[PDB]
């Protein structure tokens, strides 16, 4: 099927 | 300051 | 300071 | 401050 | 100071 | 079926 | 089915 | 199926 | 400060 | 099927 990763970031 | 968005999405 | 948004969906 | 806001869905 | 709102939700 | 987890958080 | 997970976070 | 990670940070 | 905007999408 | 990944950083 589908695998969605996201990452937003202030680190 | 910050202003930090992140949206992951299957639509 | 800070505004941190995060928005995680299957729609 | 701070203005953190999470949603995590299947709609 | 700080506003935190959170949603997990299966509509 | 479905596993949603969210988390919203100022640690 | 369907595994979604969501962080929002200031840590 | 699908599996979605988001993930919105301020460390 | 900063302005951080990240989106992931299968639409 | 798809494998999306997205990452939005300053660190």
């Amino acid at each position: 099927g589908a695998v969605v990763t996201g990452v937003t970031a202030v680190a």
